[PDB]
């Protein structure tokens, strides 16, 4: 039991907990609240003894264009009474949320599978990179981490995930110059376990096939084994991620207080 | 330049940045916004080229009784329209503050001296433990970490610092049973670098004396040398503190939602 | 539910799981089997949701004089048919047991409290050093790690526990020269949280007072808090201990295969 | 000098120590005592000053199908008087063996070359992954880690090695679903240093060819230089492997006691 | 700084450009030229206007590494001078190597190398410390001839090579004295772009990379590139340090033994 | 090895005894005498008969650290010689310090120091790397005057001091130029035994420790002491290495700046 999101659904089928991003027109962008909600859901999946896989699915042409800049802008010039300082303001509206959800993903005990139904940006793309298995709809997917372009730094433990998952060098050229991690770089780096090579439009049809396939993949297997394995699997980089989360979230704070991100976030589009 | 805090003051003499907790009439108990302010002050101290020493100082009979209960209570029950869920509330109200001020101390580049003028409790005790050097007023000081008794767990990187600075077994006998790190364990463990042996009422004179001495101690020294050594000293456990900070904050989050802390902060305090 | 030991009892009182070493005449020495049994018990305590503290208590003038050399000797010249090599023999009779029980203590999730009712030696003393809280009966207690004297090396993660709990330097002088960690060095290093200053004979009377005291110490406290704390507390040295366990247990193997320990273990007394 | 193994042979040519799995008529499946023996051989190879390269080689159509089921079954149900409890049994029967042979490989000082003449499964696949260099016979090789399907978890430090050597995501898609690391992922991930493109029947010629080449490759080289570099290369993840080894072994221990592995090793194998 | 006849530098905007400019000798560097690099990197780091440090070279090679004619000069010519062989190589090798190596490891600007040719030995070890590598053509390679030279890993290759090419592929190369060729470099993503430019003109390639970098950096909040690398550094800084220290010291036994010198003499 | 006029050594049974023997100069050591120590430790380590390496000294001091008359010699006397100030101190300071420091950090025998007097600076930093310290009398102390000298931590004090005296007590000392006195040394267990011997005769103290060590080691399986230290080393080896590397390099900015020299000149 948990409050409902107009923008995010969840259902449980068999061993599978399914988070479904359900806001295509708005491009599945996420307000900091929906990010907490995401964290809330993960915790729910994790506490459930029957759940073994947490599948993150989305809708439309994108997975999520990251943070909703409408939600960013309304947390500033609309009401400036509220926080004794910018530092306080951004510790509440940025720092808090970001540590929380990132942590939620890092510590999550069940197999995280992400269905990339389209591109993912910024924090969402950071979360994508935190799932243990990623399948893609077609070959037109990509992850873009626009930090240098927005006057921010790495978030969602990308500091760790990105070079760990794509290579140090590849990560640099990308992050420094605002270039995307294109599909070719994903397959090259075994990031995407399977491409379903399905029509860009049909995210829903794709979302079901992944599920259809999983039911059969798990047939036979001793489920607690997956979990038990993931447990030790986790311990290679748990610490780097926890070390990174804390640090990323606090060093970014400085950029907000300078004010650049806001200047940049205003455009956009 | 920064906002003014009715509860906390700062001033710079030469190379010393001085933070001063100035509300004894309520045990120098800090509210969420106050811990943030503290952090801000530290960032200010850090950014200022002239400063080599950030000295945290208090007032009255206590250093700090820790988080405002009371301010904690106002964050709950008064306005519950506010946050979409219990979790959203405590991320904004507890995680936010704790993770930030803790980091402020962890990363702070200057020699960090706490002046223990009385006992420290909770988050505040935690900040004390994060300082580089501690002098105390008399042998009646102590640090109490009431977590088990508050329905909470470690905060302020105590997960790292307590066992790093008092030994592990002592840490457990203390934390798990809500027994204070009294002065003798503190001196034994070389925690308090000097005890000034001064009467408890005159914390003003104590605060003066420590500054007095500091001006003499720093004489002749190459102050950038202090900073450089600190820089290398810091890496010894910089990563541990970092990892702990992020985890401590998020893990406590599950206690606040259960509600115990609030149920407990309620009682035990009045009458 | 679990097999019974003639040499080790357990009972559960309140939040407290109590392991009681009950073999004084033999000086509570422990055969490798009783070591596994110890591990078995710990796991039992850990799986129990109602248990919050695992208290290890003993009997007589000693806590335990470590490994039973009778049990060591009978695992060699009595029957030498059995193992295709010494290497195999000692991997079964030494390595296996030692990793297991050490691991059992390291990973144990509930507060380990040890009641030192007398001295402890070798592996037992290693286990003592692995508990989170130690109280002593009187001031005539000591831990001796006789490794240099027995032709072995550090076990039970002492490699880690000892210098972590007593100091690098202190540990060296001790371990290198077979000197004990005397009571004075324990209190000096805040190792013993409380001395009950009770008569050396009256271990049973002491064992009860610790319990008597704990009931009152926990009164009030939010128990899951202790646990939750211990959880993060654990993460400072979990890895060093796990790294050490594996290594200690395998590097000791070489000493058995040379055969010195056996030559030495023969005397003794 | 060491005991003779009907199933495993060793010989030294110059600087090469050669281990040879020589029982294809049962898929080079190793029993508990056999894994130990392997380790012994490694220690022998390590102690021998003249040796710079330990080359593990197999026979027939498979490298190794992994642990003897079958030998596993004999350790259960035949004699149950034997061990005081299920836990005592598996510590002696599984923990013992696994923790030892895994360590043998982890710590081994010489350049460790596996010659993949066919697929590797389980503990055996795990040992392959622990070697420094792997050449394969043809593109039909693969490594399968059937843990989820056996009611088990990672072993042989695969917790470290698989994601260290194939990437993490790939590791999960594989491990969690009991899908093999096929040849193309292996070449893609630079796992197999050279593929000899030789027919599957003639593993004898394959084994010869790799040795053939090695004698040429080592020509002119300062062999102690190889050892020294390995020495430094090793520390990159020496500690991770160590930590993993100890944990992997003890954590699996709880599965063997539950009994699933045995229930599963039973089926799926006959007919 | 002083003037080096073999290494020039210029600052164009936010780019601190280092150009190795002694191609006839294959940009081979003496121990002092290495120090000098680290001295330049110090300049680049302290310079609040510089966000990128671009190392560039000349002719048909990036650099064939340590000047072997200089290794000889520090031997056989003057042997008075050092009270022991150990003291000799702590000075001529240990010192230089730790310093230059640390200078790369710790440098806070985006380090971009322009591989205009092959890189060998210590020079190659530096290439593998740069944050981004663009190549001239598919004829480049990195070669770490340590096994052949009676030496061990250097310039943090211990960490950096397995990091960047993978553990197994590193062993095949390091133990057997095989190069990391173009193909393996692209495969492991080492090369971010290949400029398919004629090997003849390295200069033409060099100005083209800078053309593209100026275009790439347009509109970006540059302090972000900085901030990110700060965070990015921490994944491995600790490990590169522990590397650098031992790497330097463990080689000493080899230098002191004599093989590297006997081996260099051919 | 060669012969050093200031440092002798003898092997008595399993003990490799190093004796600093230039008391009139307070056993102050030049950079080369440091190298020499590391050279001796190499001998001790390679010597399969040696299980203990005992460092011993002379007169009223263990050693006042770096020879300040030599720091001057490597300056002002000959300034031709080094193409830059940076190159100068990489050679005269960086090299020497990394080498000697690593030599202690990695040494596989039981390292026992006989504090017959006070130890300062780098010499003190070595004392804190020894595995066991016996003291002559309660008048000894360790002093790390880095704050006073315009320098930073050395010889792994970064790791070793907080390790051995505790983080907080280390700061009071390091920042404010206060010594770790006798009392604090016993308190943190640094000193394993105090031989309450007259400061007059250090020699008498030295032979007494060896008397006691020979008695102590009786009947023990010595290879065990070795094996245990191997394991024991691993708790901190990695950290001491990362220390040593940066420690050496970060000091350079101080040497290159000029303070330490201006400060030494008084
Ligand atoms: C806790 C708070 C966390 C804060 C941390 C902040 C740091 C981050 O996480 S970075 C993430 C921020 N994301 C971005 O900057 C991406 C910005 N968006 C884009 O670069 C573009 O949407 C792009 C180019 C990728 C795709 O655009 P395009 O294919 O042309 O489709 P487009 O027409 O723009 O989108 C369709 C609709 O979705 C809306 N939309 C798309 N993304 C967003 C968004 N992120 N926020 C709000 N609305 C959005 C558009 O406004 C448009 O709506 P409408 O036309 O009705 O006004
Ligand atoms: C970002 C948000 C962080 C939230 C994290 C929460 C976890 C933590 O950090 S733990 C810190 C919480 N602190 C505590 O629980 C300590 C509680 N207080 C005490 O155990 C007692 O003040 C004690 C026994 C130490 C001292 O009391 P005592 O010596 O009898 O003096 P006392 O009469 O109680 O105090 C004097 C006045 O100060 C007030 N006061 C003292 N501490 C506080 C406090 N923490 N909050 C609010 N008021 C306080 C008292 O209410 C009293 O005011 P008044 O009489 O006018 O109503
Ligand atoms: C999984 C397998 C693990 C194997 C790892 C091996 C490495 C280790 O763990 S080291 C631990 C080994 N322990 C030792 O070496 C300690 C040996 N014992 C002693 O040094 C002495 O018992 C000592 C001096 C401490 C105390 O002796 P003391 O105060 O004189 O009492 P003492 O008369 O000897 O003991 C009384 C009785 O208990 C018996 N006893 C005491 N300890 C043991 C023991 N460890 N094993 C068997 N019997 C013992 C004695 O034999 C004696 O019995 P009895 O007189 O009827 O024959
Ligand atoms: C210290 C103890 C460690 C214990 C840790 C346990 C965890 C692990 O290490 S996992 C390793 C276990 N291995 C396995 O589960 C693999 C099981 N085997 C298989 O999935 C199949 O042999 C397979 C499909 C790969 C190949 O089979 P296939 O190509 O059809 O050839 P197949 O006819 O089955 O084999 C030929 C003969 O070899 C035998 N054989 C093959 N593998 C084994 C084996 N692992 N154990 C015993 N016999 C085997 C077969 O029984 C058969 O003998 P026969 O026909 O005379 O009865
Ligand atoms: C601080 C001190 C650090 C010391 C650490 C030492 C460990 C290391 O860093 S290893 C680096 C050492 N480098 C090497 O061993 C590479 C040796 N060189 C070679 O294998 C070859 O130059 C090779 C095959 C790559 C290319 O040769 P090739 O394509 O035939 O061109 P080549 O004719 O040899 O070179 C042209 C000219 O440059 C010179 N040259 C090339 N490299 C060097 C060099 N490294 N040192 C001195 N001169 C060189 C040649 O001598 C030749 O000069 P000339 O004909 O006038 O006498
Ligand atoms: C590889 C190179 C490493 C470089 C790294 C540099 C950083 C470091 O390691 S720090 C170590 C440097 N040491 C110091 O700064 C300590 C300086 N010395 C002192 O503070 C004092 O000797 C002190 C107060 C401790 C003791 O002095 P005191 O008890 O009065 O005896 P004192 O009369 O000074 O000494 C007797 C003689 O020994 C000489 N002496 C003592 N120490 C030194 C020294 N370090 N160097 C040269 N001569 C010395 C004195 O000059 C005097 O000689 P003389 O009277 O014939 O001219």
């Amino acid at each position: 039991e948990i409050r409902q999101n107009e923008k995010i659904s969840y259902r449980i089928e068999g061993p599978f907990f399914i988070i479904h991003l359900i806001n295509p027109d708005n491009l599945n962008a996420l307000e900091g609240e929906d990010y907490i909600y995401l964290g809330e859901l993960l915790e729910l999946a994790d506490r459930n003894r029957d759940v073994y896989f947490t599948i993150i699915q989305s809708s439309g042409r994108f997975f999520s264009s990251g943070a909703d800049f409408k939600g960013i802008a309304k947390a500033q010039g609309d009401d400036t009474n509220k926080y004794p300082s910018e530092t306080s303001k951004w510790v509440s509206n940025f720092v808090a949320r970001n540590v929380y959800v990132t942590d939620a993903f890092i510590k999550h005990s069940k197999v995280l599978i992400c269905c990339l139904n389209g591109p993912a940006i910024g924090l969402s793309a950071a979360l994508v990179a935190l799932c243990d298995i990623v399948y893609s709809i077609n070959d037109k997917v990509y992850l873009l981490y626009p930090f240098a372009n927005l006057g921010l730094i790495t978030e969602g433990g990308t500091t760790v995930s990105l070079p760990l998952k794509f290579g140090t060098n590849t990560t640099y050229e990308c992050l420094m110059f605002n270039k995307p991690f294109k599909y070719d770089i994903m397959c090259e780096n075994g990031f995407i376990s399977k491409n379903f090579n399905m029509p860009s439009s049909n995210a829903e049809a794709f979302n079901a096939k992944v599920l259809e396939e999983l039911r059969e993949k798990v047939k036979g297997l001793y489920l607690p084994s997956c979990l038990g394995m993931k447990k030790l699997l986790k311990s290679n980089h748990i610490d780097a991620f926890n070390k990174a989360n804390s640090v990323e979230v606090n060093e970014s704070l400085k950029y907000w207080v300078d004010g650049e991100p806001l200047k940049r976030f205003r455009q956009l589009g």
